[PDB]
């Protein structure tokens, strides 16, 4: 039985919000670079 531990009994510290932001630019940057490497094109219109 996969039992992830309960999560409602904890709250995110406020000091970690800046941290969450930073790792999110980290992830966005790596996602941008690797999709550019794979061939995803950058532009001003959304065309899959």
């Amino acid at each position: 039985n996969p039992q992830p531990v309960d999560t409602s009994n904890i709250t995110i510290p406020e000091k970690l919000e800046y941290f969450i932001n930073k790792y999110a630019e980290h992830s966005h940057d790596k996602w941008s670079m690797d999709k550019l490497a794979n061939g995803w094109i950058y532009g001003e219109i959304y065309s899959d």
